[PDB]
DNA sequence: AGCCGAGC
DNA sequence: TGCAGCTCGGCT
DNA sequence: AGCCGAGC
DNA sequence: TGCAGCTCGGCT
């Protein structure tokens, strides 16, 4: 044909067409393992193309992008299809050169969505194909377990879950690719397991379909989403299994059963991974970033491309690393309309705002590490409270970290899932850490305008949840006008290509208005300097000079949509009601943070006293402790007073409260360097002990409110000193 | 007007041609530098054109790859030249758009490989143009020191070094590229100390450029590189300086000056680069490699894009880093015809012999680590023997590594210079322990066959240092013949292509040979099955087998050129001349090996008797310790018999044994556990004493040999696991 | 007529 | 940043 | 009609 | 493994 990625099947376009079936696989590696699977026999009826990702949902998209689909008009051509073409009699089909397609797919949600986006697109244009069995799949495993003969496969989590109910090698198959040759020809040869076919049973099939992909059923996606994240968190609570879908020898599944247990798991965990939480403003593949940052410390930078592998690993990253690598970029972006604290360093070429970041380097080629703001809002300290989630036996990053300001609002987060969106703006820092400080002085918080750092122009609310953005434009003489600000994320290129231009130019509807123009941009300014005629200028600033320049644009945030810090998504109707709710929260956790020092210190200074009691008992000798032995002096210890390890014994027993959530150790004192017995370290164990009695105390003294005080104030003069810092470069 | 990397001077072409530079730029970063740094003034009568890199020696290149050379000809457009044509009246400089070119590169070696390139390109093609000031170049500071006000500029890393003008912060320049766009327009600035003008003096300068770039003066060359380096081994022996070129105010180079004392520099840098020693195998950047390996000590496969990143920084490798990268997947090939024994594990695809190995994935994509016999091969004990090199002040890898066998004969050294080449076969590994085995008996060597891992065919002596190496062939019926095995280094696909094809179809000089052929190969093995009609299979048997089918190959060895262990170029005529040398130096070190260990563990021994008399002491009551003073038993333990650190004592005062080349510390006790004293610390004192003890006299009673007999044997126990391992998959 | 490889 | 097509000497 | 970004 | 052109919802 003229298709470089298609292998024909020998028989497609024959007279055995209706016998062929093509297999559409997710990607390149996917169709490997088919051409492999299939060997040299299967090439006469079965033929292998691969798709790239995600497709066009062709059910309302435009004629234009559909017509130019190179991927959707590839696979017409390959199976021979028509568009319009009913396919019913004998006539009708002996156009098609293939007489099925078979979805291969990764085993996980994002292929169960690329199969929807593939029925979707047949049960748009061809009913008549897929009413009568066109389409099928092949599964293939994600976790195998290998006891020593027989080797099990599960086609789903919860599936494999579930089997560990009985008693165990167990490998897992994170997409197509892992599969190798023999595991391939394995899977073609047993096609009756691996083989399942779609059924049409009735209407219900329509509307299940049209309610996963039609552009007129949002509403309808809310409520079905509602539906499963409530049910789930039921049978979630009753302890009940949650039900999977390829446990039974049925080869059939219905349209109506795929969506509804299948294509709904994509779409919950696309919210999932796609809208934020309210605790710490991230998303999960952003907090295991940061998470990954924080495990290493990196002392100096780390090319994106590396941290990207590093993060992958640390922290059980299974998807692409070029997305990881976007995150990585976009969470370093310190340019107008993007980040107002990056709490990454942008070392190298990140982006700018003259392409709204589009003409960031390539992640080969630029540097990144932590701001050294990055702890001052995520105190270390109170990692020793957060629920740390577990991937196969690895502990990973936490459910949510719990910063000192609401990062969710500071850095605006967006992200779009299925049935619900979020849009946050930008807001000021210190107008944030002042907010804190009123409420933690029992004052009611100020409202608050959205506010983007090193934005020079004015936003002004409008309504509730919509506000005026404009940019900087003055009158300079009768012929001229200066533009020093376009409203917040108008990029630069964007503004001169698609404003003044025209402007320039004149259109097909409207004549030239200005005469000339001039840039004078620094990489972070915006300078232009514009001529018109006498006329023009008066009748421009008549009609208003941000309306005619187009320096005026409109922000509506009325999709304010996180997950609250129990993972239940909900929606915020003002960013007060955002602000208190995370208050209240972080103040909670300041409590625990008094608390787990009260019992660290403590445990630090029971310890410091055993430590000190038994050295000073032997300057003056009331033990003895010169050849004896192991099991004399630890009964020869318990028998006098002194403590097993008092941290390893608050430790081992903090644990035991989180344990019920979802022998005697002396060696601190015997471990003790030979040199702890001479008066220029004797006295120090005693300042030391003092010192940790008076560090209990301290803190006894202060109040959780007097805790966060203290970390705003740090904060705060960090920002001082990195927020100059920039404006001197 | 046709060039797209080309941004040429506004005045080009017109008529100030003749007052217009073009400048060359080794590389993109080069001109970007010269852009900024000629600003909007410069434009008019400067043009820039970057090189990529090196480039065509003309001399007595083919008239073919000359008219072909894309970069050749766009000089010659832009400039406007012309071939054959004297540039000597006004007429014939009427059509140069431009009237000199300025070369603009690295200060460094390679910069001046290119710039003699240059020269010798207008020297051969235009001698009117280069007698009359056709030729300038643009230098830039290899080193700059910045007191506090006044900077300095040096040209030439022995003027920077030669400053005993002694009493800021000195930064280096490695290439154009770490210049800022503030310091390439001060460079323009100041045109005048930066320009330096090429003059023609006699012929003198012919014969130079001639010596340094023509294919019939290899002799000469090697006279002139080994009067530079004898030269300088005596320049460098009674201290002398090392003269440099760029510290006077002269703005005029004369080409035998260039050649003779810049151009030689690259000559010398390029066989100290390329060359291998005797002592190890390796060429430089191999060595550089191979020691940042055994710094980090893997346990788990790093990507090779990434390793060769991290060599650059832990071992101070000042070139681009694909080079690096090609370096480590060479080191870890482990195909018919690569290494012996690959130090590097090719975790990925590395190469087959399908392609000789140019079938190798991206680095970026493929992993590596060491293999399990490289500590085997270089003991890390004798680390503690080597002369570790330094740049600036980074200790860095060895001068070289002596390794437990000849690695020079293993993986057949190989290497290209100015003046000599390099080229050892490989030799079987295990005939080399044999033969070191017999040396070490007292025994003459066995003469050695160079030999193949895996390779299936035969070796075969002609005459000295020429041997037939051929393939494998056999008559399987009157029609038919296999080919199991081609000569060393004959690649599957080339032969296929430049051998049986045309036997298939034959050619217009002879016709066609075989009727047909098919392949039957794995990755690591060749099967051709041949067909042929019976008179032609008749008269090929005849006429000799491996004659007809071409699977025979000479290998001649007269160029066994190699750096001693003095670091002296030295021409070896045979293999045996090669082992004996490494022969005599590996006996030494195994002497100093034991000299060593002896040293040390007597310290450590003498090191547990002050450990082990000082326990007993207190045991019973000899000395109190308990609340006494620093100041009290510094002197209190030294007025008794007790020695400070006698590790740190054998090793402080060792260091001042390669200082010639070119208070009291008893912690060791005192830091000791608390349990010190105790029944099971005691007698594990005893033990531990009389154990080490026991360990200088049984080592005091081995000889070198039998040290150097004990790793040979531990050794080949790892080849037989690694090599039956590699069998088995 | 072009390979071998450490460089630009 | 490295590209792509070259360097350098001795064979084949 | 197209941006926003975490995915394939 | 990523490509290139998409998904998904709410504005603009």
């Amino acid at each position: 044909k003229g298709i470089p990625k298609l292998d024909d099947a020998n028989d497609a376009g024959g007279k055995h067409s209706l016998e062929c079936t093509l297999i559409l696989t997710e990607g390149d590696s996917a169709k490997s393992l088919a051409v492999s699977g299939l060997g040299v026999i299967g090439r006469d009826r079965y033929g292998v193309f691969p798709l790239r990702g995600k497709i066009l949902n062709v059910r309302e998209a435009s004629h234009k992008q559909i017509m130019e689909n190179a991927e959707i008009n590839n696979i017409i051509k390959i199976v021979g299809l028509q568009y319009k073409k009913s396919y019913d009699d004998a006539e009708s089909l002996k156009t098609l050169r293939y007489g099925k397609i078979m979805i291969m797919t990764d085993q996980d949600q994002d292929g169960s969505h690329i199969k929807g986006l593939l029925i979707n697109f047949i049960h748009h244009n061809w009913p008549s194909l897929l009413k009568h069995g066109f389409l099928e799949e092949f599964i293939t495993p994600i976790v195998k377990a290998s006891k020593n003969k027989q080797e099990l496969s599960f086609y789903s989590i919860p599936e494999f879950d579930e089997w560990k109910k009985h008693i165990w090698k167990i490998k897992y198959y994170k997409g197509l690719g892992t599969s190798t040759a023999k595991e391939a020809k394995e899977y073609f040869a047993d096609m009756e397991r691996h083989r399942i076919l779609f059924r049409y049973a009735g209407p219900e099939d329509d509307a299940a379909i049209t309610l996963a992909f039609s552009k007129k059923k949002i509403d309808d996606r809310k409520e079905w989403l509602t539906n499963f994240m409530e049910d789930r968190r039921q049978r979630r609570l009753h302890g009940l299994p949650e039900q999977f879908l390829y446990g039974t020898a049925t080869k059939h599944l219905t349209y109506n059963d795929f969506i509804n247990k299948e294509l709904i798991l994509f779409s919950n965990s696309d919210n999932e991974r796609s809208i934020p939480s309210l605790v710490d403003g991230f998303k999960p593949g952003q907090r295991k970033v940061l998470f990954t940052c924080f495990k290493r410390n990196d002392k100096r930078e780390v090319k994106v491309a590396q941290l990207a592998g590093s993060v992958a690993e640390m922290s059980a990253y299974h998807h692409g690393e070029q997305a990881l690598m976007m995150t990585i970029v976009n969470l370093a972006q310190n340019f107008v309309g993007s980040n107002n604290i990056n709490l990454l360093q942008p070392i190298g070429q990140f982006g700018t705002r003259l392409h709204g970041g589009k003409d960031a380097a390539s992640p080969r080629y630029i540097f990144t590490m932590l701001s050294t703001l990055a702890r001052l809002l995520f105190p270390a300290v109170d990692d020793n409270l957060l629920k740390f989630l577990y991937d196969d036996n690895q502990r990973v990053e936490p459910e949510w970290y719990i910063p000192i300001i609401p990062m969710v609002l500071i850095n605006g987060a967006e992200g779009i899932g299925t049935g619900w969106a979020c849009k946050l703006p930008n807001y000021d820092a210190r107008e944030i850490v002042n907010n804190v400080r009123r409420m933690l002085d029992g004052l009611d918080p100020h409202p608050m305008l959205p506010n983007y750092k090193n934005f020079k122009g004015t936003i002004q609310e409008l309504g509730q949840n919509q506000y005026a953005v404009s940019g900087e434009i003055f009158v300079v003489d009768r012929n001229t006008v200066e533009i020093t600000e376009l409203p917040v994320r108008t990029w630069t290129q964007v503004y001169k290509e698609q404003v003044l231009e025209p402007m320039l130019n004149g259109t097909d509807k409207t004549p030239a208005l200005i005469s000339d123009y001039k840039e004078y941009h620094t990489d972070t300014t915006v300078k232009f300097v514009v001529k018109m005629t006498e006329e023009k200028l008066a009748q421009a600033e008549a009609a208003g000079l941000h309306k005619v320049f187009k320096l005026q644009t409109t922000l509506t945030c009325n999709s304010m949509v996180l997950f609250d810090h129990m993972g239940c998504l909900k929606k915020y109707e003002t960013v007060q009601d955002i602000l208190k709710e995370f208050f209240d929260l972080r103040l909670s956790y300041y409590g625990l943070r008094k608390e787990w020092l009260v019992g660290m210190l403590g445990a630090e200074s029971t310890k410091l006293n055993n430590q000190a009691r038994f050295i000073l008992e032997k300057i003056q000798g009331k033990i003895t402790i010169e050849n004896r032995s192991k099991k004399d002096l630890i009964q020869m210890l318990v028998q006098r007073g002194y403590e097993s390890d008092p941290v390893k014994a608050w430790k081992e027993a903090q644990e035991k409260a989180a344990e019920e959530d979802e022998g005697p150790d002396f060696n601190y004192i015997l471990n003790m360097s030979l040199w702890s017995l001479t008066k220029e370290k004797v006295e120090e164990l005693i300042k030391q002990r003092d010192a940790k009695g008076r560090e209990v105390n301290d803190l006894k003294r202060k109040s959780p409110s007097d805790l966060w005080k203290e970390d705003l104030a740090a904060f705060v003069e960090e920002l001082d000193k990195v927020e100059s810092q920039e404006r001197e470069d």
